[PDB]
């Protein structure tokens, strides 16, 4: 969440910037004034509590003097108990005020960076840049790597290669369940390992996250809307955990409660996160939008003064990555009304799917400034100063496979993207269609 | 489960072999006579039901004749309703008899193969064979690949390499939670990919299983004892699934309801299963016994007449695999009293851990004959004949890493097992200790 002081003009805050940000988000603006009011009540309680402390101390010292003089203290004792019963109420109320104030500040989204388009309609997404392999004229229904007609959808290509099994997958696990088979397995591992190797050559530290999280730690890194809709709950006898939606959740908590006291030399810290990811929400056919999948994720901690530069570095890496796979794409600046609570700025890389004949999102890159690190108490250098946290998909591997399948197809099978060959037993340059489709 | 006919002498069965098997297992023997009795009640109900069918038909035809002659039928109608009310009770009872009989047969373990030692004490495990790399004198506290003193435990080696993080893992996920870091990540992927490549060169089909299963399909492949103790339940809004304990569960269901009608040409089918695995039960320090981990699993379907030969083939593969990693091991024949319900025979490969100074299980290999395929209706050729199912771990990768860490350690770091090098960015032959331990 934002700092409490950001709401308070008297403590150097700017409640107006916050109201403007809420408006760009399409979220509640009255929430800011509510918070400011609650803050004053809470301060009143702090003062009253504090004055009660001092009055009790006094009335204690007078009661001691009277017991010294061997004099009755029935009147002082009565006042001591009056003050004390009050201190009790006050204590109970201050705690409830603190509790509600924190819950309210928790609903306020991060400050939307000025560079972001003010809009609730994705039509207005900034078109940041576009990229094409040089042997590919323009985005159309042509598979970019082969020049061949993008005749088959990713689901169709995968099936002809005998690379996956949705039919047996659904019978066994339900909606969108699947097995990967043969080269479907090798392509998936190829991406995981190429992704790890790629990021690691850029100084990222490979980091395999666990895929369950304690409820309480999850709650500090993901918004209220996520649990009761997106996350699988896991039953552990009597305990509950969540399956993670992305390794960004557990990896963001990695340095919770730590302190980069010498930021210049210690930061930035860069992680090449790898894990499976689980989503309750996933709806066509194929492995494009499914309930379980693997993701190589970029996660970075930087000094506050360096995050925007890092943000550019990060999207740069994902671009360099898709270029290396020869996949055309565009980068778009997500409109304010579509940012999640933690993001001050978000870019998506959407790669071209030539059969679908549209750009579809493969990568999402966000500067979350100190919104999560504040919660997680991840401090930075020498009111309190936290690190900034950025996260950017490197590759959601099953979805990246889909894009590959459509762009690497040709009449008789699939060209294997050059960079992935060394990761595949036999380093094949090409694999043939094994199966005919029913349709035709 | 076993065939119902296996309990019935009159239908060619051998209830005595079954009682003997239950005794070797240490499970209930009276259960066999119970089943035989229930079977007779059920047959009585079938006959009564059948006789009621015929009597109703008759009384129907007499009632029609009377309505033709325009004669009163108050006496026949009364008998029709008597017979009919009875047919109702009978129907309700036959269903309940069928239900209980099936539940009872479901508790009876597979027939323990004669070659298995009859005993409830693992002390009596058959010592099948032993193997040592030739440069390694004998199993002792010496790291087998380097000749160096096995001075550090796997947990200690991993930590000095900065290859994992149990401390941050526990904070985030709880008991035994961990991240893999750096080379810990690369070693894990190295094993997954080497395992896939190894099995695939032997004609196994790589197959990545999903890690959730519908309750109902899980129940057909795993015993009663497993759910209410070993398996994580997953909450999907209102639905429930399980996280799998091993890819053998979903892969065994892969061909549920199918029919290998030309077994000679169609079988055997061999799968190199890969998935993560989740276990509620996991307890020292380290990644040896944890709640989540990866496993390359061998799964094979064969004709009944070929399973024992295949069984030897399968354990042969895991042995060849550990030999290639240079890890000393022994193969042991698990005593009857320790077989799970589905196994007729089980071999474990236990690799030498030179710091622990003991053999610890890395691989488990079981011929389950047709015990599961009967449930899953996986038929074989031209009373009903099913395929046999065998499963054998190729590598539980985190645990295999532990064995490697202890055997590949030396004074200043870890030798990287030769076969894994090509799977690791930079193909290092050696990696240095990065961290000192507190202890010393
Ligand atoms: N259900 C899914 N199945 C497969 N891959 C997915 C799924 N959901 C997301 N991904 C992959 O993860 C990447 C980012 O997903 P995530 O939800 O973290 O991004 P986001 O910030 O929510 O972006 P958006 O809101 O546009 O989805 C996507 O580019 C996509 O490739
Ligand atoms: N909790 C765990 N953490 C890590 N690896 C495990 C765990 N449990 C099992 N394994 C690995 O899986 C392999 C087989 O485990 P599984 O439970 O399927 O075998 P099993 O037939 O039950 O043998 P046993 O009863 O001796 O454990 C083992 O050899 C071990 O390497």
């Amino acid at each position: 969440m934002l700092d409490i002081n950001a709401f308070l003009v008297e403590k150097g805050g700017d409640p107006e910037i916050i109201k403007a940000s809420q408006k760009k988000r399409g979220d509640s603006v009255e929430l800011v004034d509510e918070i400011i009011a609650e803050y004053k009540e809470w301060v009143k309680l702090r003062f009253d509590l504090d004055e009660h402390n001092k009055k009790l101390n006094s009335v204690q010292k007078e009661i001691g003097k009277r017991f010294k003089a061997k004099e009755d203290a029935k009147d002082l004792i009565a006042e001591k108990e009056k003050l004390s019963n009050e201190k009790k109420e006050i204590i109970e109320k201050e705690a409830e005020a603190d509790k509600n104030l924190r819950s309210k500040i928790n609903q306020v989204g991060n400050i939307v960076h000025e560079s972001v388009v003010d809009s609730q309609d994705e039509e207005n997404n900034e078109l940041v840049r576009t990229w094409t392999p040089e042997n590919y004229k323009k985005p159309e229904q042509i598979a970019a790597a082969t020049g061949a007609p993008a005749k088959l959808s990713h689901h169709e290509v995968l099936l002809r290669l005998d690379g996956y099994d949705p039919e047996r997958g659904v019978r066994i696990v339900g909606h969108r369940g699947y097995f990967l088979r043969n080269y479907g397995v090798f392509l998936n591992q190829a991406l995981i390992n190429y992704g790890l190797s790629f990021l690691s050559s850029k100084g990222y530290v490979p980091l395999q996250a666990p895929v369950m999280m304690n409820k309480e730690v999850m709650a500090k890194t993901a918004q209220l809307s996520q649990f009761d809709e997106e996350l699988y709950k896991v039953i552990d006898g009597e305990d509950e955990k969540y399956l993670i939606a992305t390794s960004e959740q557990p990896i963001s908590a990695y340095h919770a409660g730590e302190w980069f006291e010498s930021p210049a030399e210690q930061l930035p810290v860069r992680y090449a996160g790898y894990s499976s990811c689980f989503r309750r929400e996933a709806g066509a056919w194929g492995i494009f939008r499914v309930h379980a999948f693997e993701k190589i994720e970029q996660f970075v901690l930087t000094e506050p003064e360096k995050s925007w530069e890092e943000f550019d570095r990060m999207i740069g890496c994902s671009e360099e990555f898709y270029q290396s796979l020869g996949l055309p794409y565009r980068v778009v600046g997500i409109v304010s009304g579509e940012l999640n609570n933690a993001a001050a700025k978000k870019y998506d890389l959407e790669a071209w799917f030539p059969f679908q004949q549209e750009y579809k999102e493969l990568v999402s890159c966000s500067n979350c400034t100190d919104y999560q690190s504040r919660n997680l108490e991840i401090r930075c250098g020498i009111e309190k100063k936290y690190v900034h946290c950025l996260n950017s998909t490197l590759s959601a591997t099953e979805r990246t496979i889909c894009c590959i399948l459509e762009n690497y197809q040709k009449e008789d099978g699939l060209v294997i993207p050059e960079v992935l060959r060394k990761y595949i037993p036999g380093e094949p340059e090409f694999i043939p269609y094994i199966k005919e489709l029913p349709k035709n």
